[PDB]
């Protein structure tokens, strides 16, 4: 399935939003439709993730980013997949970039396993240095390998993280937070008291943290 767009008037930024595993592409329309009201000239890419097999849950197939291979480690994923799903979110990039849009003002965004996809296609791939990353009740299992030239250390990140968690451990998600900081990113981290899931108050801290950079 191709990504949900929603366009914006005189479009001068670009959100790229990736949904969890096994969720669908309309699962963060809500979220932003909430945010373009605070940003009216940023744009919103969701796309869908292709339906592969999990091996975790069984070898059955559905929306995934990457296979995950064992509940731990966290870094037992299939690096090829990953890859790839990152070289999904550099063509969107590339195409707003031939736009027009600057690269500052593309910022990318995810939640839980397409946390971990943006993470890596920021801070592991991508050339070009992004005008920043959200990363939701996620983590980066990459991250082990995070070598970082001084021009990607400019992009802005803000870790998200529901306290009491039961899918993706919020240690697991201040490490990803912990490493880039070691490395001289600028990082934030918020968590709330619930669970894997996203809240009002959260969208509303998100809004604050974009309004500042867009």
């Amino acid at each position: 399935s191709e990504p949900l767009i929603l366009d914006a008037p005189n479009a001068d930024a670009c959100i790229i939003w990736l949904h969890g595993l096994g969720a669908d592409r309309t699962d963060f329309k809500p979220v932003a439709e909430a945010l373009q009201m605070v940003l009216p000239s940023t744009r919103f890419i969701l796309p869908q993730a292709p339906s592969q097999a999990v091996t975790v849950n069984g070898g059955w197939v559905m929306p995934s980013w990457y296979d995950i291979l064992a509940f731990s480690p966290a870094r037992a994923i299939d690096e090829d997949q990953l890859n790839a799903s990152a070289d999904q979110v550099i063509a969107l990039i590339d195409e707003q970039r031939a736009k027009g849009i600057a690269a500052e003002r593309i910022i990318l965004a995810g939640f839980s396993q397409g946390g971990a996809v943006v993470l890596h296609t920021a801070f592991r791939r991508y050339a070009q240095p992004l005008g920043g990353v959200l990363a939701l009740s996620t983590y980066a299992p990459t991250f082990d390998d995070l070598a970082l030239d001084e021009r990607h250390k400019r992009i802005p990140v803000l870790h998200l993280h529901g306290s009491q968690d039961d899918v993706v451990d919020p240690a697991l998600g201040r490490a990803a937070h912990d490493a880039l900081q070691a490395q001289g990113v600028e990082v934030g981290w918020h968590d709330y008291p619930m669970g894997h899931e996203v809240s009002l108050e959260e969208i509303h801290d998100i809004g604050a943290w974009l309004r500042k950079r867009l």
